[PDB]
């Protein structure tokens, strides 16, 4: 099995104990690490950060302590919108362009492959023709990397892909079967399946539905949202299962509603080190469970809550990993990967489960070591 780890090239910034490089990586944890996030300029990929191109040589020195380790650098995310990709898919000189500028520059700074994280093709703005372009711009990709590859002697190039979790995102985005044959693996966003945004208290990443769910409700679950892109034509092996270090927070509108769809305010409380209102980090976690928080077993979910006061957590811990692992292991998808590895316990001094407890749980369930 595989086990895919994305890193966040501004997770730097974080206050403190926050602030997490690539150096922090034990290297022996993941089977892939994917760098997020390459940005694009005239159809090529180029760098965001200003010390980016020294973060891809020590993450990519990561590999000196690893001799199967391989490394992915993302491109887009949600932030990035998706104009750029829908100008850059829209020609076969664009595409070309970019494909070209992909491989020289994975080539240059010591990268393995390419994750494609376009947030949506065929959604956000994205016009409905970028449905069939991006399986295009995935084949051409493909066939470069694998020409590159038999002519230098070298491995070949991986292209991935970061994919939606919901299910009208998907529809409108992908063309599973085809898509499926041309991508090395695809890792599903299995994750933000509820959140402040909705108005009411729901899970992160809830592995099965809510007993009185119903309808579109029921499509807010991993094992729906798996289900559906290995049922419509993605081979099983491919899938990888998205798995979050971190949980969705709410402001309870009455503290003495404190369960699954109890009535929530405006957009949730930030934490002191990821500083973003609905968001928490593993390690913020684990500081708010030891402030007097109330733990609660989501039975019918497969997954913890928490709350005090006005304050409601959804989130995943060693128990809810391990229910995951044992669960994508059964349904033969060909392994996890973690959004992000920035927001586990790295230093171990937050949850005392030693360092990187979370992402430790999946690395021995997967038998990665
Ligand atoms: C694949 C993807 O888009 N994931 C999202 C992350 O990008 C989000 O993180 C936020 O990202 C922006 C752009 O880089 C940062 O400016 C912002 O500080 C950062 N926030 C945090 C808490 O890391 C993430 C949270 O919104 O949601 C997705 O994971
Ligand atoms: C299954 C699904 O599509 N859920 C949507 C959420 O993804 C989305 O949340 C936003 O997700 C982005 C990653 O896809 C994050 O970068 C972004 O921070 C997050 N926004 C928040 C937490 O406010 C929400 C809100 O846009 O909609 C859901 O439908």
């Amino acid at each position: 099995y595989n086990l895919i780890c994305y890193f966040t090239n501004w997770a730097q910034y974080r206050p403190g104990l926050g602030s997490f490089k690539p150096d922090d990586i034990n290297p022996c944890l993941c089977t892939h690490l994917i760098y997020a996030f390459a940005g694009m300029q005239n159809n090529e990929i180029t760098t965001i950060e200003w010390n980016d191109v020294t973060l891809y040589k020590a993450f990519n020195d990561l590999k000196n302590r690893n001799s199967k380790l391989k490394t992915l650098l993302a491109i887009g995310g949600w932030n990035f919108g998706t104009a750029p990709f829908t100008t850059m898919v829209s020609t076969s000189q664009n595409r070309q362009t970019f494909i070209t500028s992909v491989i020289k520059f994975l080539r240059q700074y010591g990268f393995d492959g390419l994750d494609l994280d376009w947030e949506y093709p065929g959604s956000r703005g994205s016009p409905p023709q970028d449905k069939h372009l991006f399986t295009v711009l995935v084949k051409e990709m493909r066939e470069a990397f694998e020409q590159e590859a038999i002519e230098s002697n070298r491995p070949r190039l991986m292209v991935t892909a970061a994919v939606a979790g919901g299910i009208s995102n998907i529809q409108a985005g992908y063309e599973i079967p085809e898509l499926s044959k041309y991508l090395d693996f695809i890792h599903v966003m299995t994750y933000d399946l509820h959140g402040s945004w909705e108005g009411y208290t729901g899970e992160n990443s809830p592995l099965y539905k809510y007993p009185t769910e119903t309808g579109s409700n029921a499509y807010l679950n991993v094992d729906y949202v798996m289900n559906y892109w290995k049922n419509n034509g993605a081979p099983a092996e491919k899938l990888i299962v998205g798995f979050p270090e971190y949980g969705h927070t709410f402001i309870l509108r009455n503290p003495s509603d404190n369960g699954i769809g109890a009535p929530t305010s405006g957009d949730g409380p930030a934490g002191p080190y990821t500083r973003q209102a609905g968001f928490w980090a593993y390690y913020e976690i684990c500081t708010f469970l030891r402030s007097g928080a109330t733990e609660v077993w989501d039975a019918s979910q497969e997954v913890p809550y928490a709350y005090k006061a006005n304050e409601w957590l959804g989130y995943d811990n060693i128990k809810s990993f391990s229910v995951k692992a044992q669960w994508l292991k059964q349904n033969n998808f060909g392994g996890a990967m973690i959004w992000a590895i920035d927001l586990d316990d790295f230093t171990g001094s937050f949850c005392d489960q030693g360092k990187f407890p979370l992402t430790s749980t999946l690395n021995k369930a997967l038998g990665i070591s």
